[PDB]
């Protein structure tokens, strides 16, 4: 089997994509954020605490007839940004671009933090890191990717996502139209249950390219490209003005400039990240300093390629035994 998906960003920024996803029996459509940071299937539901409910499309598991209580499971996250929800769980059928899990843990939010409250276009996230990083309890469960792991024509995901403009999740297979040369394969860490890969280096827009290991994650549920203090010094030091804000909390830069491109290393292969994703506009409605996308990882603990770096590429996830991930230009 297979599965594909359109996601679309959420607003003009990329700050996410939301995709559709069918759950329960009749189908209830929910536009989720797919997490390759985490591994948590959880929806705003009909037992959402009512407050912290804001537009939001709600999982209703009473008019599922396929829907059953996992009784006694209970779940609680926290993510990188500070927010976080929690509540109870259910299982039922789940499917994704015409791939459908029998018995997917759907974990109901009874609560939810106000980053997503606030966020009236995404129902739940679908997370796609390891299984070993579930937060349900006392039975940690699987992800939708591993349920269906088995029934796929290949143990592989893809992610293709757009630069202001929809993309594509597949299921099983690698569409060979969507990319330009070869895919190259690099090895995955699963030691902290995330695509955990390591870097072979950077350059500054048409600077030499500086060899240097970088280990990080593959995260399409973070926004922007957060690096070491080094690289990240290196690439703001090319545009003029721009400065480390405490008060703004990160890079910014004046909105006039031309941002220079960046590029990481994948083995030998080289994904170029145009400027222009690195620029994520004024700070506050109307400023002329702008919020770059690049920023330093210290004090997060770990880097991680967020989304302003994998939308420059197509991205397989390789479930195999031994998993990889692979990154092609597009």
């Amino acid at each position: 089997s297979t599965g594909s998906a359109t996601t679309t960003p959420i607003d003009s920024l990329d700050d996410a994509y939301i995709t559709p996803v069918q759950i329960g029996t009749p189908a209830q459509t929910l536009n989720l954020d797919f997490d390759t940071g985490s591994s948590d299937l959880w929806v705003f539901s009909s037992e959402t605490t009512a407050s912290e409910v804001d537009g939001q499309t709600i999982y209703t598991p009473s008019k599922s007839t396929t829907a059953k209580l996992l009784s006694g499971a209970t779940w609680s996250i926290s993510y990188g940004d500070g927010s976080s929800s929690s509540g109870d769980v259910y299982t039922d059928t789940v499917s994704v671009g015409g791939l459908t899990v029998t018995g997917q843990a759907v974990e109901s939010a009874k609560k939810v933090s106000s980053s997503f409250t606030e966020d009236s276009t995404i129902d739940g996230l679908l997370g796609l890191a390891f299984s070993t990083l579930n937060t349900v309890s006392p039975t940690q469960q699987k992800t939708f990717f591993d349920n269906a792991k088995a029934s796929l024509d290949s143990p592989v995901f893809t992610a293709d996502l757009g630069y202001h403009a929809p993309g594509t999740y597949n299921f099983g297979f690698i569409d060979t139209t969507a990319y330009t040369g070869s895919i190259t394969y690099t090895a995955v860490s699963t030691k902290q249950g995330f695509w955990e890969w390591t870097s072979t280096g950077y350059a500054v827009g048409s600077g030499t390219f500086k060899s240097t290991s970088i280990d990080g994650i593959a995260d399409t549920g973070t926004t922007l490209l957060y690096l070491p203090a080094t690289v990240v010094s290196a690439y703001w030091a090319q545009v003029s003005g721009a400065k480390s804000s405490s008060s703004v909390g990160g890079y910014v830069f004046p909105c006039s400039a031309t941002l220079p491109s960046f590029t990481f290393g994948v083995g030998s292969a080289r994904i170029v990240i145009p400027g222009d994703y690195i620029d994520f506009g004024p700070i506050s409605t109307g400023s002329s300093s702008c919020f770059g996308g690049i920023q330093s990882s210290a004090g997060i603990g770990i880097n991680i390629f967020g989304d302003v770096a994998l939308k420059a590429a197509f991205v397989v996830f390789n479930g195999a035994t031994t998993p990889t991930l692979g990154f092609a230009s597009k």
